[PDB]
């Protein structure tokens, strides 16, 4: 591989921007917003001005193994950098526990000074679900 660069956020970084149920059901950026459940694919909102997709691989990219092709070719991130939906993003992920863990460590991430809300993916129309890649 020689795509994407050979660092990615540790969980140690990751759980210092992070949010329990307690306060998300206090916050309003989270107001109508829930995780944990099952979709192989996440959105996030409230994505600082400040960033760019092409950086929010460095944390979405820590649950894909870029030395296996089968991951990251079914990983990859939109940013709406502007209109009425603004600082809002997509990330399929190469397995729905990948973004069950992923929604536990990202959700309440504090980038730029701004609490990324990280939720399962709102609509999306493919014609099938994934599956793993290793011998299934």
């Amino acid at each position: 591989s020689d795509e994407m660069p050979s660092e990615c956020i540790s969980r140690r970084e990751l759980e210092k921007g992070r949010i329990s149920r307690e306060e998300m059901e206090t916050l309003s950026v989270f107001r109508s917003y829930e995780p944990g459940e099952p979709n192989c694919r996440i959105y996030v909102k409230n994505l600082a001005k400040h960033v760019q997709e092409k950086d929010l691989k460095y944390i979405f990219g820590r649950y894909v193994d870029f030395s296996s092709e089968t991951q990251r070719i079914m990983f990859d991130i939109r940013l709406m950098k502007e209109g009425r939906m603004k600082g809002q993003a997509f990330i399929g992920l190469p397995n729905e526990k990948a973004a069950a863990k992923a929604l536990k460590e990202a959700n309440g991430y504090v980038l730029f000074g701004k609490p990324m809300v990280v939720q399962f993916a709102r609509s999306a129309r493919p014609k099938q679900d994934p599956k793993e890649g290793k011998r299934k």
